[PDB]
């Protein structure tokens, strides 16, 4: 089961609607959607809450560290917690997608993304845990600091809340249905 599910993001009202904080829009929507708000918890370095998904704790985070110092907070947090890295997803947007898809990964390289980068050097130089990949599309550092227009963040939207259903599908039926679904959503 996945214990832990993180959000990526820099703090403050100037970053808030900035493309590099996709992750977060991710985790604020879900904890939402299962009446679990997220609250200031200094001891894990960012916003924190807890769920269920029937019928386990599943803890969520989005830090406040800034993006290149993510690793502080999910290192403190599986630590204390003693969960392993394939116990946790990562939630973060993906330049190689376009505004509109999204992806289940686990594994692989950080591809240029410096909040993944961090958390692979935190963990002990171990890339094995799951990621959700929103699509943002290519443009780069007043790219993903820049605001979406209006056409893209709808996109962005759209892909974020089949995210969200697809999430609840993989803790009742299995991570092989979610993916099917998730995966066929601009496919079709």
């Amino acid at each position: 089961a996945i214990k832990l599910i993180v959000g990526l993001a820099n703090p403050g009202a100037e970053y808030a609607a900035t493309r590099h904080n996709a992750g977060a829009w991710y985790v604020d929507l879900l904890a939402e959607r299962l009446r679990a708000p997220l609250r200031e918890e200094p001891k894990f370095f960012g916003y924190t809450s807890r769920i269920t998904l029937e019928g386990e704790d599943v803890r969520l985070l989005v830090p406040t560290t800034f993006m290149n110092l993510s690793g502080k907070a999910v290192g403190a947090m599986a630590s204390f917690y003693r969960i392993q890295p394939d116990e946790i997803l990562v939630a973060h947007d993906e330049l190689d997608l376009p505004p509109g898809v999204a992806k289940f990964k686990l594994g692989g390289g950080h591809g240029g993304h410096n909040g993944l980068k961090d958390i692979i050097s935190k963990l002990g130089n171990n890339p094995n845990f799951h990621r959700l990949r929103v699509g943002i599309g290519h443009p780069v550092v007043g790219f993903v600091l820049g605001k979406p227009p209006v056409s893209e963040q709808k996109l962005i939207d759209e892909a974020i809340d089949e995210a969200a259903r697809c999430t609840e599908l993989w803790f009742k039926e299995g991570l092989a249905k979610a993916t099917s679904r998730l995966h066929t959503f601009k496919a079709q």
